[PDB]
């Protein structure tokens, strides 16, 4: 079992193993309580998080209560750390702003996901196709998608209407996904904040 709740932009908490993971906090403020915070690049965001977390921030191998995280870098001149949680038998990579398709080395490292959160927005990150071809290179089931057209941050943006042409079928939910078992299938998940 596992939870994944979005609260906007790459800020997601994932629970799993009586833990809570945020990624990419910001300053509607996540309320909310961590055992860790991991941040894609450096910028202090986290500092209205609450809990006594661990913050990760760079590359390697951890392992902080009981939920194995490696990072990943993607980029480095700032810096793209990739992030993977591996907990309850299921795997789950955040992204971050992934501005190129996956390297042969790194998709090696990444191995495959189960749930995958990967930007589609296409100038700033990777666009659409882009990313349905990291889909399939880490195996990815569950796909979440971010970093798209909204409201009120829209220029040189895509909506996620390109990157969802790219699949049989889909599903909306709102701000949270439950998992109940290993994902077999694949499945197109568009969260929604509130």
């Amino acid at each position: 079992h596992m939870k994944i709740t979005w609260f906007g932009h790459a800020c997601f908490a994932l629970e799993m193993e009586g833990k809570t993971i945020v990624t990419d906090p910001f300053d509607p403020i996540p309320n909310v309580t961590a055992d860790v915070v991991t941040e894609s690049h450096q910028h202090n965001a986290h500092h209205l998080v609450k809990g006594n977390f661990r913050v990760i921030d760079r590359p390697g191998a951890y392992t902080v209560n009981g939920v194995k995280i490696k990072g990943v870098e993607t980029f480095h001149d700032g810096k793209n750390i990739v992030f993977v949680f591996e907990g309850e038998g299921i795997k789950v990579c955040h992204l971050g702003d992934l501005g190129h398709v996956l390297t042969p080395a790194q998709v090696e490292e990444i191995g495959e996901i189960d749930v995958l959160l990967v930007p589609v927005g296409g100038t700033y990150t990777i666009g659409p196709k882009e990313a349905k071809e990291v889909a399939d290179l880490l195996n990815a089931k569950v796909i979440i998608p971010m970093h798209y057209k909204t409201k009120y941050l829209k220029f040189n943006l895509l909506p996620v209407d390109d990157f969802l042409k790219l699949f049989d079928s889909y599903e909306r939910v709102g701000n949270i996904l439950e998992l109940f078992e290993k994902p077999k299938e694949r499945k197109v998940v568009v969260m929604e904040v509130q």
